[PDB]
RNA sequence: GUCUCGCCCGCCGCGCCGGGGAGGUGGAGCACGAGCGCACGUGUUAGGACCCGAAAGAUGGUGAACUAUGCCUGGGCAGGGCGAAGCCAGAGGAAACUCUGGUGGAGGUCCGUAGCGGUCCUGACGUGCAAAUCGGUCGUCCGACCUGGGUAUAGGGGCGAAAGACUAAUCGAACCAUCUAGUAGCUGGUUCCCUCCGAAGUUUCCCUCAGGAUAGCUGGCGCUCUCGCACACGCAGUUUUAUCCGGUAAAGCGAAUGAUUAGAGGUCUUGGGGCCGAAACGAUCUCAACCUAUUCUCAAACUUUAAAUGGGUAAGAAGCCCGGCUCGCUGGCGUGAGCCGGGCGUGGAAUGGAGUGCCUAGUGGGCCACUUUUGGUAAGCAGAACUGG
RNA sequence: ACUUUGAAGGCCGAAGUGGAGAAGGGUUCCAUGUGAACAGCAGUUGAACAUGGGUCAGUCGGUCCUGAGAGAUGGGCGAGCGCCGUUCCGAAGGGACGGGCGAUGGCCUCCGUUGCCCUCGGCCGAUCGAAAGGGAGUCGGGUUCAGAUCCCCGAAUCCGG
RNA sequence: GUUCUCUUUUCUUUGUGAAGGGCAGGGCGCCCUGGAAUGGGUUCGCCCCGAGAGAGGGGCCCGUGCCUUGGAAAGCGUCGCGGUUCCGGCGGCGUCCGGUGAGCUCUCGCUGGCCCUUGAAAAUCCGGGGGAGAGGGUGUAAAUCUCGCGCCGGGCCGUACCCAUAUCCGCAGCAGGUCUCCAAGGUGAACAGCCUCUGGCAUGUUGGAACAAUGUAGGUAAGGGAAGUCGGCAAGCCGGA
RNA sequence: UAGAACUGGUGCGGACCAGGGGAAUCCGACUGUUUAAUUAAAACAAAGCAUCGCGAAGGCCCGCGGCGGGUGUUGACGCGAUGUGAUUUCUGCCCAGUGCUCUGAAUGUCAAAGUGAAGAAAUUCAAUGAAGCGCGGGUAAACGGCGGGAGUAACUAUGACUCUCUUAAGGUAGCCAAAUGCCUCGUCAUCUAAUUAGUGACGCGCAUGAAUGGAUGAACGAGAUUCCCACUGUCCCUACCUACUAUCCAGCGAAACCACAGCCAAGGGAACGGGCUUGGCGGAAUCAGCGGGGAAAGAAGACCCUGUUGAGCUUGACUCUAGUCUGGCACGGUGAAGAGACAUGUUUUUUCACUGACCCGGUGAGGCGGGGGGGCGAGCCCCGAGGGGCUC
RNA sequence: UGGGGCGGUACACCUGUCAAACGGUAACGCAGGUGUCCUAAGGCGAGCUCAGGGAGGACAGAAACCUCCCGUGGAGCAGAAGGGCAAAAGCUCGCUUGAUCUUGAUUUUCAGUACGAAUACAGACCGUGAAAGCGGGGCCUCACGAUCCUUCUGACCUUUUGGGUUUUAAGCAGGAGGUGUCAGAAAAGUUACCACAGGGAUAACUGGCUUGUGGCGGCCAAGCGUUCAUAGCGACGUCGCUUUUUGAUCCUUCGAUGUCGGCUCUUCCUAUCAUUGUGAAGCAGAAUUCACCAAGCGUUGGAUUGUUCACCCACUAAUAGGGAACGUGAGCUGGGUUUAGACCGUCGUGAGACAGGUUAGUUUUACCCUACUGAUGAUGUGUUGUUGCCAUGGUAAUCCUGCUCAGUACGAGAGGAACCGCAGGUUCAGACAUUUGGUGUAUGUGCUUGGCUGAGGAGCCAAUGGGGCGAAGCUACCAUCUG
């Protein structure tokens, strides 16, 4: 036969993102004496739009603790902040909106977002646009402190975690339709080449399965196991239920 | 060498050494040696293999100056129509709100130039201006827009708003060299003369039916003999004299098997749409069949009978006769076969020189006519026997 | 008939059949002469043939910077020519400086200096990459068969020492 | 230039660079007094005001425009001289007033709208901050994130012409294709189409004679009006305000 | 810009520019894209709708190779993979078949190595026993599928009703002679002088039917069809005109093709001759045309057959393979509990803990653990109230 | 393989016939069979009679069982058919296991090779019979399978590698495990995106032979026709022609004969629709029906459909049938069919198929030879000219209506003709332009838009600026003349 799609997009040098004009990485900063031990303080600076997002990004400026210069950090904004407002970091700090800190000193029912997954990764979890997790259970024996994510499972972490308390901004956004294609245009553009997906059905058996006929029809079921090879691994995978 | 019955020998150490006869048998063997080397010719093979002839497969490499798509950075697009929110004023209303007149200028909106494209004329040209052009008529024209250059992706791989489309006039797997004189049961071609002999298209076997092997048909090279050499035997798409074989033509059914017509003597006899009647075998008919003697017609898969043409043997010296020997075979005594030694030549017609052995090619698609003959309405149709072309 | 000069009639109609340039071409540019060949007829003409001549910069462009991206070192992998990868498993800059120490040739005054003892040192990755992106500062007049923001005249200006 | 009649007529020509100094003119999200409702000011539109409006007086930026130095000597237009000529030659005049615009183009500013799109980085240069570090004596201090004036230098490579119905690719002087700048008069809504001036050309690889047939491109037709034909195919009607 | 008079042989957007309309059905919502050089379409795309996997030692994928690489400067309002196709109004039953999926020691089967008995030893035997296949559940906006006979209503005909045989269910709501109906030019109405056409109705539908999407319905279409008004040389029926040619002359000047050649009837023949046979007949060299023949030119017929010649594509053909699941040996070390088969200790094993090989992340490798010199304080003990012990 | 595919097996075997009197002999020729069955259905000996038919006998009947007579096979012998068999080869009883071990020869098919099957002998061991003798499978004709590999049986059997012993392995001889495509490969589909070497040894058009089917026509004559075989029809039977129907065949053509239908144009046939000249009726008149000579002139306009065929409207003397490579694509068109894209239904798991439907889709070349039409010229006559004759060839005129004859003849009536005459028309043909119309760049004369020659006048430019009237000429059943 031949190479199909989606068994191109591994090697990239096509499907390879767009990076020129992003502004950089978001993640929270190190760890050390100050923020394992007290706080620390930093200020606001301006808000921003970064590409291929939809979460705004604050920029935050600190103190070093060691020399004569400043340090910026680029974080992911929550929902609330503004320019001016003073942003306190680590154990001491007191429970409000921005602020960071660990997890085994919060109490149980509170609302975080771009949670750490192992401590000192500078940030992973719940870090899109209007989503947030929620602490559940410590257990002081053992440190350990379990949480729910957004796609609705429960999860053990560590109770050194760090995190930043509240929702995430661009709360509210997939209640709008988009009506017509050179919006999506515009979306995906930015992001990745993905955007027109052909039907499979209207192709020919060289580059699909799928493909073939005097008629457009499949011709097989659409479930397939989960070690199949490269080139039929395609349709739903290891589907335990179809239908609704 | 190999089975079957067997009685014996020699050896300083007797076995699980060695020897006879034959029912007999398996062998590319013996029996008074013929090969070895050199050259030439023909023939069968393996090699590029008489010459030219593919679609294709492998190894290694050049290409994105056309086109497909993504990114970086730069440029480009008359004049007009409809009139969304928002704003002002006047009037009404108890209020919420409403009516009328302006302003404003949104929109993968409308008409239309540049530009980008490419419907119809199924027009022109159709050895052209042009290996895809020209003319008028067309489509969209603030946007999923048009475009320059730079940069990424390379061949069972790339890219694809998908048509199996594009990848340098080439794509259902590019191009360049080599492997490579790839293979071909298949097409086309094969170079001077005279003489001589002179065919087949049929059998059996083959994943055989456009082809090969096998026998047959043909040629060449010989060799053993003999004759008008006063001097003979042997042969034959032939006739004759004797003698066997056959079951086809015709004929037959008052003879078997099978089929079939009609009336005379049988209610033979079962029963009657019924029959004169209580009906019966009292009668009286008959019918599907049915006893006796006769009658008309039939047979590739029936036959008592039985040709014409045909096939096989025989027509003498390898015969006849006389006498005697050998035999585990057979046995009243004897038969049979084999060996020995003697005596007796024309054995129906008409013809002519016979026999034997190696090497060996081309063929292996057939066709017609009398006569016989199968299927088919028939055929310049299909399939066979005889002879001749 | 076709060159040239003059006169007359006509077309292009400023999104041009006009005046200048990029990519590409490469002497085709300018004068004198020729009429074999070529210019699908002709030619006293020619982008043809022959012989000669012609492109001048502190300020116009390159050169400098980086972009998407390509690409060495250390390291790793690989039969092997080599390939991956670009801060990733690296004692990664010779960077400089104020002070002290003996020396230095010039009238060792002032120096740089080969040399150290000290002394502050991050950067974070060699290098390449655009004649349309970024990048100091020149204008007018005149002059040739053919050259001008370059030659001559006259008025300015940037950088460095 | 026209004048046979008219035409105070029609046509052409009618200027000042870079770099400075001064001033118009636009813009300000700049300051000081002062304290606003009977709410005011204000744009085509918006929009603004005790977080200080209107009204008064001030400051800053751009100032491609006018004046001035350049710079009238130079250039141009006319009427005349000399040099045989081999001449940037010599003279006499001039190089002037005003005005309108939904006008076209180029530019500078103000302001608003759209975006699940938010619209490059680096070389290089600059100012500020405690003064770190210090440095130097009444005539010194050397840097200097520098006031005006003589000085010295600024290397290497390209630079001719064509840029297209004849210098490029298409085998060719091929009706094809190939990125940009400048852009007048009239009609008209208009860079539509029709005629003209500046600048360019000789009809697009040849000419003369005559007007048969069939062609290709254009047109017109009495009366009827799709009866034609697979099919109103092609042509024709309507057409702007 | 609006209005009035007068004037012209009704001519007046006077040239150029410059939309034919209307009534209806089928498809696709629209804008957009597409087979360069025969197809621009009803085909692709889209917005909307719905399912599927995935919480990072991960999912999808690349790769000859590696602390390799892409999505990823990412983190479920996200990334990858699939089907339908705006809105409105709806989305019916079947888990028998096939696929997918869950668990599972409690059951057959099930390889290497390992364990044990016999043998002089190769060897043989036995017990053991992983994933997978079977055993069992869930799923149809997963591939897909969704029936026959007979009797029956006070005139006939129909047949609401009843009976019956089998299937995983036996086609629901809608719609139809359609771009889907062989018999077929189905039947009835209308359009017409006349209609195999077209519109509306009927429906035992060879063979319609529900995200293999059903039914509708404004605007748009270089889309496919029927009819009507105005219009016309499309036609009755052809004619006239203008330009460039063709034609003649001067000058320059090719090609394809070509056995030999070039008047007919009939006859026979490889059955349709320019040439043969029997008859008809036969007179130099040429000019403009036209298209009957030359079975005219081009391209070793793509249709059909054969070939023990091929290639593209698929799968339940045959033989294999990357990748992937799983068991075993090595790298593999420390300690402690529990329980075993033989036989009267052996190793084995399940579990818990440790770190030093190994792996991961972060950092300009910047303050780790104990300790009390700490002390601003607190609470717990003794407490000379002065001390030190504990929790911080 | 009477083209291939679907079907069948004529692919290994048996009987009868075809097959032409030895033997042998073909076709998808006729009729049928096989891949088995048997501890006896094999083998010896002895004894007996089968099918059926008749006559009798308690229940007893068409048929149970008993007895007698006739009985040439008319019954049985495993299966298909054929042959053969009576104190058997059949039925019944007794005993057994020649269905065993071993060489070689021959026959059948045939090359004169193999398998298989069969025959006659020889050596052994045996069985049955009193014994002669018979028996080494089934009364005869068919019932089955190589190398290589594996497994089993056998001999105090050879080798196992420098010698010896034991195990294993290899050898020798004989059975079995199997190839049905049966003298013997290990094996699924699709291509409309397709390709190559060849083929008229082989198909889809024409042509050719045949004429079953289709069409047309004769013979004899039972009945129809109230009566009356034959005015006109004609059963049951039978003899023929034609190639405008569809088949059968496969001779030419596969290095190419351009494949449906309409448009256009010419010629030919007759099996006569009408018109001319005539005959016959169940012909009073008028209309109609059968037939003869005859192919001269005619046979139309339209809705539907791609149509050939069909069907309806309207007029007409009439609305007849055919051909020529199923006439005619360097003459048109390209609607359909018959490439490439695509949509539905049915089938296939699927790529894909449909003899089902629907939409979009490149139609080349003449300047050669001939023929055909037109145009110059040529031979000879001494040269040249004027006027003329004729061979030979073509060939052209055709139908309808109206008034009169006449509301006459005829006929009961209703109704209803014709011959000569007069005037006019259709289709065709040949010229012509007085008059009407059309053309119009005489670029003739006015009018008018935009622009340009300073303006007026006079003029030009816009591939014929537009528009109005229009001479000569060319032209029309759209005007006229003639046959
Ligand atoms: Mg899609
Ligand atoms: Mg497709
Ligand atoms: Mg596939
Ligand atoms: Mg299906
Ligand atoms: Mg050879
Ligand atoms: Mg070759
Ligand atoms: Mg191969
Ligand atoms: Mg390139
Ligand atoms: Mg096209
Ligand atoms: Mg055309
Ligand atoms: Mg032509
Ligand atoms: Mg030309
Ligand atoms: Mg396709
Ligand atoms: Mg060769
Ligand atoms: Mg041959
Ligand atoms: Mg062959
Ligand atoms: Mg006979
Ligand atoms: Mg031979
Ligand atoms: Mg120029
Ligand atoms: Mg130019
Ligand atoms: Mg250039
Ligand atoms: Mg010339
Ligand atoms: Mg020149
Ligand atoms: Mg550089
Ligand atoms: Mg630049
Ligand atoms: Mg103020
Ligand atoms: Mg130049
Ligand atoms: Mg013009
Ligand atoms: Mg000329
Ligand atoms: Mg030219
Ligand atoms: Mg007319
Ligand atoms: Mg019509
Ligand atoms: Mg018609
Ligand atoms: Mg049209
Ligand atoms: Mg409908
Ligand atoms: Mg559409
Ligand atoms: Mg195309
Ligand atoms: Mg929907
Ligand atoms: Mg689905
Ligand atoms: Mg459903
Ligand atoms: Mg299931
Ligand atoms: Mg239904
Ligand atoms: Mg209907
Ligand atoms: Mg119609
Ligand atoms: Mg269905
Ligand atoms: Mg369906
Ligand atoms: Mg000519
Ligand atoms: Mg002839
Ligand atoms: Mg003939
Ligand atoms: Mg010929
Ligand atoms: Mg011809
Ligand atoms: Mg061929
Ligand atoms: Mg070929
Ligand atoms: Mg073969
Ligand atoms: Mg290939
Ligand atoms: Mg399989
Ligand atoms: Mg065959
Ligand atoms: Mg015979
Ligand atoms: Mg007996
Ligand atoms: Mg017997
Ligand atoms: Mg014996
Ligand atoms: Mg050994
Ligand atoms: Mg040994
Ligand atoms: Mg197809
Ligand atoms: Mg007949
Ligand atoms: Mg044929
Ligand atoms: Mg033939
Ligand atoms: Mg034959
Ligand atoms: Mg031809
Ligand atoms: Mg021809
Ligand atoms: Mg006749
Ligand atoms: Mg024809
Ligand atoms: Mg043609
Ligand atoms: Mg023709
Ligand atoms: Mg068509
Ligand atoms: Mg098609
Ligand atoms: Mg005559
Ligand atoms: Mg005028
Ligand atoms: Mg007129």
């Amino acid at each position: 036969g031949r190479v199909i799609r989606g068994q191109r997009k591994g090697a990239g040098s096509v499907f390879r993102a767009h990076v020129k004009h992003r502004k950089g990485a978001a993640r929270l900063r190190a760890v050390d004496f100050a923020e394992r031990h007290g706080y620390i303080k930093g200020i606001v600076k301006d808000i921003i739009h970064d590409p291929g997002r939809g979460a705004p990004l604050a920029k935050v400026v600190f103190r070093d603790p060691y020399r004569f210069k400043k340090r910026t950090e680029l974080f992911i904004a929550a929902e609330g902040i503004h320019t001016g407002q003073f942003v306190y970091c680590g154990k001491k700090a007191q429970l409000n909106i921005g602020n960071v800190l660990p997890v085994g000193t919060m109490p149980e029912g509170t609302i975080v977002c771009c949670l750490e997954e192992k401590p000192g990764d500078r940030g992973k979890l719940a870090r899109a646009s209007g989503n947030y997790a929620t602490v559940i259970s410590h257990n002081p024996e053992t440190k350990k402190t379990r949480v729910k994510l957004p796609s609705g499972s429960k999860k053990v972490i560590s109770s050194a975690n760090r995190a930043v308390v509240g929702v995430v901004a661009g709360g509210g956004r997939i209640d709008k339709p988009i009506l017509k294609a050179g919006r999506a245009y515009h979306k995906y553009k930015a992001k990745r080449n993905c955007w027109p997906r052909v039907r499979g059905v209207a192709m020919n058996p060289v580059e699909h399965p799928f493909g073939g006929g005097n008629h457009q029809h499949i011709g097989k079921p659409s479930t397939i196991r989960r070690d199949a090879p490269a080139g039929r691994k395609v349709g739903l995978i290891a589907a335990r239920r179809t239908g609704r």
